[PDB]
């Protein structure tokens, strides 16, 4: 008599059968999160995290959105957090977009008729832009916190010089330095918390993953003229990763009839984990923007 194989587990050894999950098109398990209101939801909102992090970093923002009677959902992208995959490896950037679409499609089946929004930060913001561009007219709105639109010219040059070797030769272990958290938030407590979270990937960016991030920038650039979804764009002027010029480029090139930009003077990259004055303002502005577009 044949027997079923040992239960499939997260990279942290927890059986997926004990957790909310989804199996993507490549047969990889993605860990899922849900924050649902007690009544009937007004809308659905997908939360898209960035490179090296995971959906658990959005707990407070998700609970604020749930308090507005929206059903919030998320997953850890492939190679991240509690999902499967070689850490910070992706065969092609589109895998991230494909997986977001599968989860959105799955959720719209269980809750039909509801409008669906996207919220993304950094690489997760590039994913949100590409997801909306793939389905024009389908999403009710998008909230972008420092999206990857234009990379910091210094970081782009470093990755274009490191790609030069990998694209022309076989160098599977080639990597750049790790994500420097101290220059991504002025809130030292938040930097310390990020540095203490075991689910964050602290290794240096592999050149093959940096190539997929440069692909994402190129794809976002082509997608901008086709974007029509309503969006709220939050950007810090002292962003060392996602150059503020990209936020201005997104306001200029998108065709969306409903687009708004809020610049946070002197703020660093991670606006939702910045100084309390900035983070409180970010939560308030997202609350107002989504409240005005839901009923
Ligand atoms: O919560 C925190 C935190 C709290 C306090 C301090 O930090 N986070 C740290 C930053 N991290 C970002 C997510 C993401 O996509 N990152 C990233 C973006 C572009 C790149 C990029 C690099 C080179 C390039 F050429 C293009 C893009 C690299 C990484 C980072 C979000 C989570």
């Amino acid at each position: 008599m044949p027997e079923e194989s040992s239960p499939r587990r997260t990279p942290q050894s927890i059986p997926y059968q004990d957790l909310p999950h989804l199996v993507n098109a490549d047969g990889q398990y993605l860990f899922c999160r849900y924050w649902a209101p007690t009544g009937t939801p007004k809308a659905l909102i997908f939360v898209s995290h960035g490179a090296g992090e995971h959906s658990g970093r959005y707990e407070e923002l998700a609970r604020m959105l749930m308090g507005l009677d929206l059903l919030v959902f998320a997953h850890d992208h492939v190679g991240h957090g509690q999902s499967e995959g070689e850490r910070m490896v992706v065969s092609d950037f589109h895998v991230f977009v494909r997986d977001v679409l599968q989860h959105v499609d799955s959720m719209q089946k269980d809750y039909p008729g509801l409008p669906v929004f996207l919220l993304g930060h950094s690489m997760g913001g590039a994913i949100a832009i590409l997801t909306a561009a793939e389905r024009p007219g389908h999403f009710a709105g998008m909230v972008l916190i420092s999206p990857l639109v234009l990379a910091n010219p210094e970081s782009a040059t470093t990755f274009k010089v490191l790609a030069a070797k990998v694209l022309n030769s076989v160098l599977p272990n080639l990597s750049s330095g790790p994500i420097d958290s101290s220059v991504l938030s002025r809130n030292k407590t938040e930097v310390d918390i990020y540095n203490s979270d075991p689910l964050i990937c602290r290794a240096g960016l592999k050149v093959c993953f940096g190539i997929q991030l440069l692909n994402a920038v190129s794809r976002v650039e082509r997608a901008l003229p086709k974007l029509t979804v309503p969006f709220l764009l939050l950007q810090g002027s002292a962003d060392r990763l996602c150059d503020s010029k990209g936020a201005y480029l997104l306001m200029e090139l998108a065709k969306s009839q409903d687009k708004t930009l809020k610049i946070y003077e002197g703020a660093y990259h991670v606006l939702h984990k910045e100084l309390p004055e900035v983070t409180n303002s970010v939560f308030h502005e997202i609350n107002m923007w989504v409240s005005q577009r839901t009923a």
